[PDB]
Parts: structure tokens; sequence; C-alpha cells
């Protein structure tokens, strides 16, 4: 309940999912959490049962209400330590010939350029406290993944960015780190496998998908948040992968 | 000369630099090429001075532009065996702060989505061919860089979609790879150092990044090009590093 | 100091540097801990020092060693959870030419088959509490460095090592993980600069080689080796990089 | 027949397998080459059926073997441009437990330091040609693999050295590079298959391991050495994927 006592965080999509497993995880460490989300009904609920968290509705693909996310969080604790940039959607299976520009365009917006622009909003204040940013990139991104090449172009390019502005940002002693989960049990997890022909096949396969033999949790994911907030302090520009063993491991005509 | 004879390649950007290098390499092999390019100046004259290359102006950003390549590319020789995505482009360093929102869609929209959009256009006819796909990349999209956070986002992009793409085409016998070269001495890297305080200074220390010593050469990344297409017939989803070794190698408070 | 209660663990060149780093990390976090060394000098004091620590002398390769160092963490304490196999050495710079064969061989036997002999002893007990092994492999294994092709290879080795193992006991509940760090300031960084022509300037060079611009400390990769055997339930078969960022970042004839 | 004309290569273990396929990529590149090999019987046959190609007896892990090979290569040729170090071996499948530090000792010495015993005699040589080193590695050792602790252990050794190698002989204008093939159809794979319950299965199993739906041939590992030799001069240390796609792509409690 100390290990990051005094401190001010902020989670995007901290509403349901990886992003309140987030939440909780820096809440059971002493900080002070921001949670930011699109959607009211998680987020609202979890401002109310958790003392030290509290709820700012911003969509962050719109900059005014990134600026008003920054601002209030200043305004409301006074400082700004880590921002964990979680926001980010998964669209359901798609073949690339059914894939489209603008769908990709839209994609980048939430996944990439939402993390963007709250990372350059918040990075003045984060110089200040000498603060971390943890951006939510994917395993996929490393080594990609069947019908999704929007999804995958983009979180390559989130794990690529993080690297970037850690060498820019490391002459401030700002540290600037990912994590890369793999199959992690989310209402996203359960959305995606009721659109599928055996929801209940789908979870089985993606259970097996892991040498340990199950799906992630969101509290696995938040331990691995704080460790980089409070303890990782000479790790910058790495990517920290929670997939439970999924990259390991694997007539001529 | 006989390595890909018969085939019919599109090189994107092929009107000087890297691309050009690799026109040449194509057209050395055997193959009939046509030069891409939003100018004129270079393609037009790279079609004059070699037999089996001809022009065809194409801003890879605008889809019509890029609909009207592909057809031309068929109506004019029957059949389509390899693209080449060489287009692309590195802004002056910036500072992250000095960034926008606005350039970093733009540089999306060149260096990403006018790759996706050729290959999309594209694939029907390589599924026909049994043909391939050749992205240029980058090596800072791996390793990251400084004053160049777009630029490093937009390259991680491609190579992550290389690796997703080859999993969706493999069915279909057609292969997607990527080139990552480092420091090549084209005119892009000319007009960037030219920007420079001490642009000789700048040059040297580009030469130095390299074990080798050396920048690399257009040529060189043709010859990788031209070894992917012809003889890497195991090979899909992999990047070819063409860097000379930059990315080999390198009180406590 | 409740973080790792009730846990044993051994934890293997504790006596100074990195591997005391280690071990006082996992004393904070509440764990009873076995320091192995091969010298009595700095891991006698340790034990004197530290409340939950015991030495034990222990060459790693010397089997007989191994087999009393786990035999007698049994007797004594019941259990074992997590094994560090940090004991290892990097010999003085030396040219591939003047590189030897049997020193080739006489490095693996530290660097690489003493962390083998350790684990094999270790996991039937290791499968017992459902613990975990942390490998301390390096970073230059995952990219080179210069004047040292031996110790570069026992590190690519003990990283490719961990995952094969990781792979082979996760139907076991027994992960395998290893931290690959940068320059660390312990008394191997001390000895080596003594060699040098200018010590100072050495290490000078060894604080800016990372984006950081410090070297790291054994308490941070002792953080680091808590979270992995405490905290990272869904890792398994990962390489933990605790380097200051060395790895990011960086005419033609 | 030009590509590598007037040089001179050296393939060990080229008597069958991988080894043969890049023993005759290099004659149909117009080199004069060197099979060494621990037997006879492929090897001979081999000298005998290509015009270019001649058989010299030598086992890898005895240094006087390797040291007459060099000395008969240069008595016999004049010159040594490229030395394939391609022998080596995979065990049966062994559980961790099942393996021993003798047993692992054994396979250092062919599949580690008999290619580095071969590369520093040759070293002098290469210099003196600008010639480069290829080393057949693994994919297994970036990524794992199971039942095979001791294999996996040595190649990941194999492509961390080819790193460090690449750096201490850059200066002397020496690339040293490698081939990390996956599923390859060779004798090496058929004798394994025949010791499993189901040889058909296991066969099968393997052939859908890669995207790409069949395992690859010799002759492709060949195009990727020539490719290494010929045309890949601002590579070095690389590892370039012969793979097929494998390493590609992929309730919670
Ligand atoms: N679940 C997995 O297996 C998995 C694996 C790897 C990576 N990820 C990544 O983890 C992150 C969280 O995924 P999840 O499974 O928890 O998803 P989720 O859909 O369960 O939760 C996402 C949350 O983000 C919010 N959000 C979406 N768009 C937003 C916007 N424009 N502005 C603000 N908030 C917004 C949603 O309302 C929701 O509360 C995403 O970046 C995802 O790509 C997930
Ligand atoms: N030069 C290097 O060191 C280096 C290193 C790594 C990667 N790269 C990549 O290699 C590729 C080529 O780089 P270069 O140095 O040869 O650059 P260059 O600027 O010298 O040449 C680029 C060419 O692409 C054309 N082009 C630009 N925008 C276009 C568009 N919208 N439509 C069509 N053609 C367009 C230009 O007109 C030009 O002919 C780029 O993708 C670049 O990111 C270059
Ligand atoms: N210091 C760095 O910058 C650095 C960087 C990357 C990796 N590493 C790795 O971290 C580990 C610790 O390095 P360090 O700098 O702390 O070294 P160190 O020399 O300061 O400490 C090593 C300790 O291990 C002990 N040891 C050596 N051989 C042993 C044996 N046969 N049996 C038992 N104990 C033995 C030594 O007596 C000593 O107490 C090593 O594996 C090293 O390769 C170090
Ligand atoms: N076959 C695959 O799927 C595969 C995949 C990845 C890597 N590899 C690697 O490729 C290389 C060749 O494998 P392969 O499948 O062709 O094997 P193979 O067993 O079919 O052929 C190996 C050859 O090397 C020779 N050899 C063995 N020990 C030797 C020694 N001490 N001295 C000299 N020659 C010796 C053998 O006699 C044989 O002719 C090995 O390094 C192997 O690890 C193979
Ligand atoms: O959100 C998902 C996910 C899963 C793993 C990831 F690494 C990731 O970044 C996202 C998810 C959930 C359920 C099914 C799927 C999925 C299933 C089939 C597919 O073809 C696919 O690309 C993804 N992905
Ligand atoms: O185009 C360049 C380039 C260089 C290397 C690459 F890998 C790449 O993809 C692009 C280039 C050319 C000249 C200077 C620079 C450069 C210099 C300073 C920088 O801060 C920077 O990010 C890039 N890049
Ligand atoms: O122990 C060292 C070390 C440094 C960094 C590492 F990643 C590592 O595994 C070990 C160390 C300490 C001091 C100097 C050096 C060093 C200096 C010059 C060299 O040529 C070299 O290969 C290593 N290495
Ligand atoms: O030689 C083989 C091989 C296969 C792939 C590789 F990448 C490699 O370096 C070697 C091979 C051939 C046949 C079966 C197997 C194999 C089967 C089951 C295993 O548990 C295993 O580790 C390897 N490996
Ligand atoms: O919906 C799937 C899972 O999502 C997670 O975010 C919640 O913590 C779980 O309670 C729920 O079962
Ligand atoms: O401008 C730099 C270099 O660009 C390359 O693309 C050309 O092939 C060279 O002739 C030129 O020197
Ligand atoms: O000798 C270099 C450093 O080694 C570390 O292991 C110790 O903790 C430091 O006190 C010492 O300065
Ligand atoms: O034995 C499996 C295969 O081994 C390869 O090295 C040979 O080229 C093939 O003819 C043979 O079928
Ligand atoms: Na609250
Ligand atoms: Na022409
Ligand atoms: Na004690
Ligand atoms: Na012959």
């Amino acid at each position: 309940g100390t290990r990051y006592a005094g401190k001010v965080v902020v989670v995007t999509g901290g509403g349901r999912g990886i992003g309140a497993g987030i939440v909780r995880a820096f809440v059971n460490s002493g900080a002070r959490v921001v949670i930011c989300d699109k959607d009211e009904s998680g987020g609202r609920a979890l401002e109310q049962e958790l003392p030290g968290a509290v709820f700012i509705l911003c969509d962050v693909t719109q900059e005014d209400d990134v600026k008003t996310l920054v601002s209030e969080t200043i305004r409301r604790f006074g400082r700004l330590d880590c921002v964990v940039n979680n926001a980010g959607h998964h669209p359901p299976p798609q073949r690339p010939e059914e894939t489209s520009a603008q769908g990709f365009r839209q994609l980048l917006e939430l996944n990439l350029l939402g993390t963007y622009t709250l990372t350059k909003l918040a990075l003045p204040y984060l110089r200040k406290s000498q603060g971390n940013v943890i951006n939510i990139s994917s395993l996929v991104g490393a080594i990609g993944a069947a019908q999704a090449v929007p999804y995958v172009a983009t979180k390559g390019a989130v794990t690529a960015m993080t690297k970037a502005l850690a060498l820019d940002e490391s002459p401030y002693g700002v540290r600037v780190n990912c994590i890369s989960p793999g199959n992690i049990w989310t209402p996203l997890w359960e959305e995606l496998a009721a659109l599928m022909p055996d929801p209940r096949a789908s979870i089985r396969e993606g259970m097996l998908a892991q040498p340990l033999g199950r799906m992630g949790q969101p509290a696995e994911v938040g331990a691995a948040a704080v460790f980089l907030a409070s303890e990782a302090n000479f790790c910058t520009g790495i990517e920290l992968l929670v997939t439970g063993g999924a990259e390991l491991g694997y007539p001529d005509i």
C-alpha cells in the first residue's frame, strides 16, 4: 500500500477489462488514480467502489477531451506521475480484402494517435515529477496475427513509438515503456468470442494457446504496470511481455 | 539476366534513391518493371535509360492513382508478380513537442496507408501468379531513433503489417516480406544532411554509425529485393536487415 | 516486507555485486535466502548482516557442491520456491584470435552449465512449490559486443535455454524467466575498468552508453527479480531488459 | 553460374541434408567447394557427381582435422572466400531431467565449438580475400522448443556468437552472418521421425507447423547462403530466417 504512495496516475480506458485491473493495482499501491473512459457505466461504478480513484469522462480521440483530462487532473491533485495508455480496440476478424483504408484510419486514431495525444499533453507535467509513460501494446504487434492487418499494424506502431519517445525523453528523466499482453480474459475477449460460430470452442482455443494453459487476468497486467512505474527505474524503452508464453515455440513441396 | 525473367514488378517511389536501385536490380534480373513515382523528373529519365522499365506517374496516397497504376500494369504487361512498396519519407528531425497529430496522420498516409492500398489492389493479381510483396520498412522501426516519433511509429507499423499479411496470404501462396535498411546514401539522406548546422559532419557521423564504416547503396537494397522475390521461396513474414551492422552492440546515480 | 513472505530463495554468486543486491531485495520482500558463492568473504558478512539470509559455500561448476547446496536448503528450510542463477564471469576484453577453445569451455562451465546443473537439481522441489527459475543473462547475448566472443556466446545460450525450459516446465506450473542487464556498477565492472589504459575514461564511457546517462545498480536488478518471482504469474520464458535503454537507437564505398 | 565465380567455399557437414544443398548451390554459382564431413558415404559420391566440388574427411570436433582441412584447401585452391558452418546435430527429444551435463558438453562441442574452431583457423585467409562466414543456426535458438534444452542452448549460442564476431571482424572487411532454418526435410528429420510412435503423423505435423504448409528444402537454404556470400555486401551480424513463417502468430485461472 506504499510502493507508489503520493503519486497521481491516469489510466485511459480504465472502466473495464485490463484498464480496470490497472486502476485497481495502482490504488492498491497507494496512488491516486484518474479513470478516463468514453463510457460512463464501468468507470463511474469504479469511482464509487475505490477510495482514491475518480472518474473523468474522456474520449482519447477528441483532443479537447484529452486537454481537459490533463488540466482537471492537475487542478484536482496537483501533480501527474504516470500515464497508462490502455484505451484501444480489436475489431472483429477481417480478411485483408474485407478491410478499408477508412476503417484503418479510424483504428489508428484510437490505438495510436490517442496514445500520442495524451502523452504529448502530459509530458510537461511528467518532466516536473520525473514521471513515466506506460503504453499497452500487444504481442501480435511483434509476431503478427491472422485476420487483423489493421490491428496488428497499430500495435506495431505503438511498440516502436515507445522506443522513439524513450530516447527523446531520457535526457529529462522520463521513462517510457510498454506492456505487450497476450490473451487476457476481458469483456472485449468475451464480446469477440460471442461473434464466433462456436463461442465456447473459441474460448477453449484461446486458453490453450498459452503454454500456461489459461488466459491472463487484468490484475496480472496491472502488477506489471505498477512494477514499471514504481520499481523499474533503469528500464526505459522496453516491451514487457505478459503472454503466458504464447510466443515460445512453434513433405517439402 | 534470367533469375526473374518473364516477371512483372511494380516499384513505388522508383524515380530516385533506393527505389531506383531496386528498379535497376530487377531489370538486370530479366524482369519488366513499372516505375511508380509522384515526381516525373527521375522516373521519366529512368524509363528512357532502361529497356524493360516504363514510368507511370502515381501518388500512392491517392487511391484512384493506385487503381490506375494496377490496371495499366495489367493492360500493358498481362500479369503482376511482385510489388515493392518503397515510396516513403523521413521528415526533418523533430522533438516530440514539435510534432503534430495532423503531421503524424499525413506521414501515416504515405509510409503506411499507401503501402496498404497498393498491396490490397495488387493482391488478386499476385494470387494468380503466386507472386509476392516486398515492403521497405526501416531499422529504426525495430530499435527506435531520436527526434522522429512519427517516422519510427510508421515503420513499426509497416514491419508488423508485413507479418500479419504474410499469415493471411500464406494459404494462397503469396509471400509477404520486408527489408529494413539502415543508413543508405540517397537524395533524401543528402537533403536532410544539408539542413544540419554542419552537413559534412552529419554525413561523417552517418558513415561511422555502421561497423562496416560506410553507408549502404541503393544497389545493395536492390539485390536483397531480387533475392526475396526470386530465390526466397520458403521465406514469408521476415524482416531482412540491410544496415551494415548498425543494430549490433552498444557512476550508478 | 510481505510480497514474498514464507518463501525460500537460492541466489548463486550472491556474495557481492548483482547477486548481493538480489539477496537484499528478496530479504526485504520477506523471503528466506540462501547465499551461494565460491568465495567466503562477501557472503559470510552478508549472512551476519541480514536476518533471514544464510551463507553456503558452493562452486556452481562442481556438481557435488550443488547437490549439497540443494539438500542443505531443504534440510534447513523445508521448501524451495525460487532459484536465481546469477553466478557468472566476464573475462577481460579478448580479440577472437586471442581466445582459446579451452578458455571457451571453462566459461561455458560457469556461465551456462552451472545454471543448468542447479536448475536441474532444484526442479523437483520447484514443482512441489509451483516455484520459478530466474536466470541472469546479459544484453550482449541479444545484440552482441566486441572483444567478447565466448562471453556473448554463453549468454546467448542462457537466454535461449530459458525459453526451452519454460516450455518444458509449463505443464507443471513452474515459470522460467531471465533478466538481461546492461552496464551495472559492480566489483566486476570496477575490476575490468582497472585493467584499461585509462580506467576513469572507461567508466565514463560506460556511464554514457545508456540514454539514462548512468549505470544501473544491483538493487534495480534485484527489484526486477522480486517482480518475476512474486508478481509475474502470467510471465514465462521472457527476457526482462534492465539496461537503461542501451539497445535503443544507433560515403557509401 | 557466375555470381560467385573464382571463389573458394568450405561447407562443413556437406555430405547430405542442408549441407549438400548448400554445396550444390555454390557449385551452381561458379564457386569451387570443399565438402567437409565426418562420414565418407555422401560426400565422396557428391565429389564424383559435381565438377568443382571435392571431398575432405574432417570431424569438426577434432582440432587437428580442422587444421588440415584449412591447410589442404589453401594448398589445393590457393585462397579461401567463405566458410559455411553447417555441421551439427539434433538429439532425440529429451525431457530436461533426462538430459546430462556430459551430453550437453558433447553437443556444445559439435554445434558450437566446431563452428568456433573452423572460423578461427579460417579467419586469416578470409581477411586476405575479404571473405565471409555463414553459420547455420536454428529458429528454435530464438523462440525455444520443447524436449530440447541442450540443442536450443547451442543454437542460441551460435546466433549470439555470430553477432559478436561480426563486430570484431568488421574493421577487416569480413562479414559474419547466420541462417536460422525451421523445418527442413533432410535425413536428420527423417531419422528423428522414425523414432516416433507414429512417424507419418510426426511428419504431417511438421509440414503443417509452417503457414506455407510444407517443410523447406536444402536448396532453399543453399540459395540463402549464396545470397549472403555473393550479394549481401552491407549485411553483417544478421540472422536470416528460412522457416516458412513458423515464428509468425500463435478461463483465466
Ligand atoms: N484482452 C486482450 O487479450 C488484449 C491483448 C493484448 C492487448 N490488449 C489491449 O489492451 C487494451 C485494453 O483491452 P481490453 O481487452 O481490456 O478491452 P475492453 O474493450 O474490455 O476495454 C477497453 C476500455 O477502453 C475504453 N475505450 C475504448 N475506446 C475509448 C476511447 N476512445 N476513449 C476512452 N476510452 C476508450 C472502453 O470503453 C473500455 O472501457 C487495448 O489497448 C487492447 O488492444 C488486449
Ligand atoms: N535512405 C535511408 O537511409 C533509408 C533508411 C531506411 C529506410 N528508408 C526508406 O526507404 C524508402 C526510400 O527512401 P530513399 O532514401 O530512397 O528516399 P528518396 O526521398 O531519395 O526517394 C523517395 C522516392 O519516393 C517518391 N515518393 C515520395 N512520396 C511519394 C508518393 N506519395 N507517391 C509516389 N512516390 C512517392 C519520391 O518522389 C522519390 O522519388 C523510404 O520508404 C524510406 O523510409 C530509407
Ligand atoms: N555487471 C554488469 O554490468 C553485468 C551486465 C550484464 C550481466 N551481468 C551478469 O550478472 C551476473 C553477476 O555479475 P556481477 O557484475 O555482479 O559480477 P561480480 O563478479 O561482481 O560478482 C559475481 C559473484 O559470483 C561469484 N561466483 C563466481 N564464480 C562462481 C562459481 N563458480 N560458483 C559460485 N559463485 C561464483 C563471485 O565470487 C561473486 O561473488 C553475471 O552472470 C554477469 O554475467 C553483469
Ligand atoms: N533439418 C532441419 O529441420 C534443421 C532446422 C534448423 C537447423 N538445422 C541445422 O542445419 C544443420 C544441418 O542439419 P541437417 O538436417 O542437414 O542434418 P543431417 O544430419 O541430415 O546432416 C548433417 C551432416 O553433418 C555431418 N556431420 C555431423 N557431425 C559432424 C562432425 N563432427 N564433423 C563433420 N561433419 C559432421 C553429418 O555426417 C551429415 O552429413 C545442423 O546444424 C542443424 O542443426 C536443421
Ligand atoms: O482481443 C483479442 C486479442 C487477443 C490477443 C491479443 F494479443 C490482442 O492484442 C487482442 C481477441 C479476443 C478474442 C479473439 C481474438 C481473435 C480471434 C481470431 C482472430 O483471427 C484474431 O485475429 C483475433 N482476439
Ligand atoms: O532518412 C534517414 C534515415 C536514416 C536511417 C534510417 F534507418 C531511416 O529509416 C531513415 C536520415 C538521413 C539523414 C539523417 C537522418 C537523421 C538524423 C538525425 C535524427 O535525429 C534522425 O532521427 C534522423 N536520417
Ligand atoms: O562486465 C561487463 C559487462 C558489461 C555489460 C554487459 F551487458 C555484460 O554482460 C557485462 C563489463 C564491465 C566493464 C567493461 C566491459 C567491457 C569493456 C570493453 C569490451 O570490449 C567488452 O566486451 C566489455 N564489460
Ligand atoms: O531436426 C529437427 C529440427 C527441426 C526444427 C528446427 F528448427 C531444428 O533446428 C531442428 C527435428 C526433426 C524432427 C523432429 C524434431 C522435433 C520433434 C519433437 C521435439 O520435441 C523436438 O524438440 C524436435 N526436430
Ligand atoms: O468478461 C470477462 C472478464 O473481464 C474482466 O475484466 C473481469 O475482471 C472479469 O470479472 C470478467 O469475467
Ligand atoms: O544523392 C546521394 C546518392 O543517391 C543515390 O540514390 C544515387 O545512386 C547516387 O548517385 C547519389 O550520390
Ligand atoms: O564496486 C562497485 C559497486 O559494487 C556494488 O555491488 C556495490 O553495491 C557498490 O557499493 C560498489 O560501489
Ligand atoms: O531424406 C529426406 C530428404 O533429404 C534431403 O537432404 C534430400 O535432398 C532429399 O532427397 C530427401 O528426400
Ligand atoms: Na473514489
Ligand atoms: Na524503358
Ligand atoms: Na543471517
Ligand atoms: Na568433383
